[PDB]
């Protein structure tokens, strides 16, 4: 696999979004992975609706602003037969009644793939598939106050990941890291991104809940 990978360079990634004060990170991680796979297939990058997922994927197991899973979001898109665009179904940072309208559906999926729980496997998926949805342990002050550099929290756990994010690549500094897109706005970290420690024993559990949709 390549020494460095950055899908942002190829047009697979939308600008950084902001989930605000709502536990919908799983929806932002899911739209991020879908935006990438839809792009790989059609050559068109279209921002997708996190609100649609928040309001309508309860049957699949999600709990709107009180939590969810990226895999549940992917299953919803398949079950539902579509997912609306961000433009057609704006984000409100609060759960509301389902307003899905197939007329504005711009993405879909025929299943999803759960990646083996090894950084090596995550690296191959990132190198061959595109941006990958993952969960990390962001349960620490240091993550909330992060601004720059390779994030490495000594107290990180590879078993209690509590925050869904998107791996858009990986690289090394002149020391290895995963390039991660967060959903906390562009004023957090590096324009909304964080360089998470790579090949440091699955630091913060980055490889333990990695998946992507098949479109
Ligand atoms: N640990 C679990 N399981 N809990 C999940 C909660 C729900 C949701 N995510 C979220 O909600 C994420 C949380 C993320 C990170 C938060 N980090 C911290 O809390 C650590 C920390 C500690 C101290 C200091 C601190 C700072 C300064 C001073 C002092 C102290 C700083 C930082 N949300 C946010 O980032 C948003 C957020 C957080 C707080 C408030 C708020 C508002 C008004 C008043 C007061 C507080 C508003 C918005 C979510 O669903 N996350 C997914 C992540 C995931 C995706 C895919 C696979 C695995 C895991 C999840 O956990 N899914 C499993 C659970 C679930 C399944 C189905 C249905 C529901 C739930």
């Amino acid at each position: 696999a390549p020494r460095s990978v950055d899908w942002r360079e190829k047009g697979y990634v939308t600008p950084v979004k902001n989930q605000g004060q709502c536990g919908s990170c799983w929806a932002f991680s899911a739209t991020g992975a879908l935006e990438g796979q839809m792009f790989r297939k059609t050559g068109r990058l279209i921002s997708l609706s996190e609100q649609n997922l928040v309001d309508c994927s309860g049957p699949q197991g999600n709990e709107g602003c009180n939590g969810g899973l990226m895999d549940y979001a992917f299953q919803y898109v398949q079950d539902n037969g579509g997912l609306d665009s961000e433009e057609s179904y704006p984000y409100e940072a609060t759960e509301e009644s389902c307003k899905y309208n197939p007329k504005y559906s711009v993405a879909n999926d025929t299943g999803f793939v759960d990646i083996p729980k090894q950084e090596k496997a995550l690296m191959k998926a990132v190198a061959t598939v595109g941006p990958i949805s993952v969960a990390i342990d962001a349960g620490h002050e240091s993550f909330l106050f992060y601004k720059e550099g390779i994030y490495f929290e000594p107290d990180c756990s590879s078993e209690d990941m509590d925050h869904g994010v998107l791996v858009v690549g990986y690289g090394f500094e002149s020391n290895k890291y995963w390039l991660v897109k967060n959903s906390w706005g562009e004023e957090w970290g590096m324009g909304g991104y964080v360089k998470m420690a790579k090949d440091r024993r699955n630091h913060c559990g980055i490889a333990s809940a990695a998946s992507y949709p098949t479109v």
